[PDB]
């Protein structure tokens, strides 16, 4: 059965994997459940978000139906309109390249980035993205760790 | 919360210890952030709840103040009144028997029990209880996974 994971993903399992991941690159610190986190599909074009907890939804002001299927970059514009390769007027291009390259290289990244909520409120997001290997060792997803 | 998840018992740590238990008696399956969690200390009088995740609070409609320091059986009555060794007038007593026995033998139990929310709403609770063994063999904590 899958009664304890209606979201569709064993988030507890990927967090455990990260906790014990060999040679931890960035310092994650304490994550439990109430943490604002999301999971993206690396095996799907533009790494769409395939799971958004809560906390994350509450924080960003977005619903589960508003974020699932989209790339987390929409949080970079006060109107949630962020196209790939484009130039953000309020977010450091440098920062996002660090995130971009780390992701393509399956490398860990931890930065501070300017994000925006649905209503348009700006805020600093202490983000960290750690790739996740599936049952077979291949990196199929990436877990997102957001914090205001 | 501030960073990602500090204030509290090492819940993440027990979830890890639990998934890696090489004696699976019951099947937990995948677990996400929607899973209501509670940690109980079997060595304290009447196995009181020492930790309750927000999902549990949200599910049972009670607050942290209201569930902390108490035995989860309070959920077996629409008014929160459930004294030990007493006959409940709604619940299936076999489910209540099975649970208690399991808990006394430090055995994993998985049932569907009849619970009640703060507002009186009745719900079927897919309850799974797994005790955590100590590095010394002793069982102090027991983790409960509940989902309507
Ligand atoms: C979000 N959380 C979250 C969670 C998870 C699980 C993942 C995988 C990622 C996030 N992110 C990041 C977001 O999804 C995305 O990865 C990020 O926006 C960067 O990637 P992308 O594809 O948007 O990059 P793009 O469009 O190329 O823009 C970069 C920027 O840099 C300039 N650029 C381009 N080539 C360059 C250059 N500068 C210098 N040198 C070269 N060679 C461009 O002009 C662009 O402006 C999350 N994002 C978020 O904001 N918040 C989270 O919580
Ligand atoms: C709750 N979650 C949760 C989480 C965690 C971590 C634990 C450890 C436990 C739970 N539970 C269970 C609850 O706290 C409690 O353990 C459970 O209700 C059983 O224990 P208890 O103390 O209530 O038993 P009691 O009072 O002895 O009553 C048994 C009952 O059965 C009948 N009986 C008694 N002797 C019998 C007999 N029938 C037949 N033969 C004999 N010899 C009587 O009718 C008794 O009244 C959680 N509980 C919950 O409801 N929801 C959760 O999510």
């Amino acid at each position: 059965h899958t009664l304890y994971a209606p979201g569709g993903y064993d988030i507890m399992g990927y967090l455990i994997q990260i906790m014990n991941r060999p040679n931890p690159q960035v310092e994650l610190g304490p994550v439990d459940t109430s943490c604002a986190l999301i999971l993206c599909d690396l095996k799907q074009k533009d790494t769409p978000i395939v799971y958004a907890s809560e906390a994350f939804l509450y924080m960003t002001g977005y619903s589960n139906a508003e974020v699932l299927g989209r790339n987390c970059r929409f949080l970079q514009s006060p109107d949630g309109m962020v196209k790939p390769k484009s130039t953000r007027k309020y977010v450091d291009s440098n920062t996002i390249n660090t995130i971009r390259k780390a992701i393509d290289r399956n490398a860990e990244v931890q930065v501070e980035v300017v994000n925006f909520k649905k209503n348009g409120q700006r805020f600093v997001n202490f983000l960290t993205i750690i790739p996740v290997r599936d049952e077979t060792g291949e990196y199929r997803y990436s877990m997102g760790f957001q914090c205001e």
